[PDB]
């Protein structure tokens, strides 16, 4: 694996919007979005967020993430974490989370990264745990069917 990163570009949008494979996956990474996902929905998030970044390997965009909260000197909140379905479990999210930690430290002077993860996303919860994130709170949210879900609010000090 020889991963690189760069800011997200218009030409990446169709690729990245292809990453969520079902309503659950879209919910876990972008709960405000409505299935089916679209480039317009992805662009809307990019426009209102900061730091949208892609991970690339062998000419393929394999990952995407951004910040939906940012407070200089304080923290950033990382979301829209998406990984190409053929590249799952190969370290792309771990790589990109590390890049986003460096961005938060360097650009925003953040002392903390927040990551919130829905309860059903076991793989996410375990990944963020392996990367040193700890659970701080659990918040109630509602899914598209009106069912109650638990949002696990985690954080990690940045060094
Ligand atoms: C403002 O916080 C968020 N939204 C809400 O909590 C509001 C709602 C949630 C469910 C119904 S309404 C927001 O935006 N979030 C994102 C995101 O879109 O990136 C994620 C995805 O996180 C990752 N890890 O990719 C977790 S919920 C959190």
């Amino acid at each position: 694996m020889q991963l690189s990163h760069r800011p997200a570009e218009t030409g990446d949008l169709e690729t990245v919007a292809g990453f969520p494979q079902d309503r659950d996956e879209l919910f876990y990474c972008y709960p405000k979005a409505i299935w089916p996902f679209s480039v317009a929905q992805l662009a809307a998030a990019i426009a209102e967020r900061r730091g949208s970044t892609v991970a690339v390997h062998d000419g393929q965009v394999l990952g995407f993430a951004n910040f939906y909260q940012w407070q200089h000197g304080d923290f950033c909140a990382l979301g829209n974490m998406m990984v190409a379905p053929a590249a799952r479990g190969l370290g792309v999210a771990r790589y990109l989370i590390g890049v986003m930690e460096n961005l938060a430290r360097e650009q925003y002077k953040a002392r903390l990264m927040k990551i919130s993860c829905f309860n059903a996303n076991a793989a996410g919860l375990l990944l963020y745990t392996q990367l040193g994130y700890q659970p701080r709170a659990i918040a109630e949210r509602h899914d598209p069917d009106g069912r109650r879900v638990a949002l696990i609010q985690m954080d990690k000090p940045l060094e």
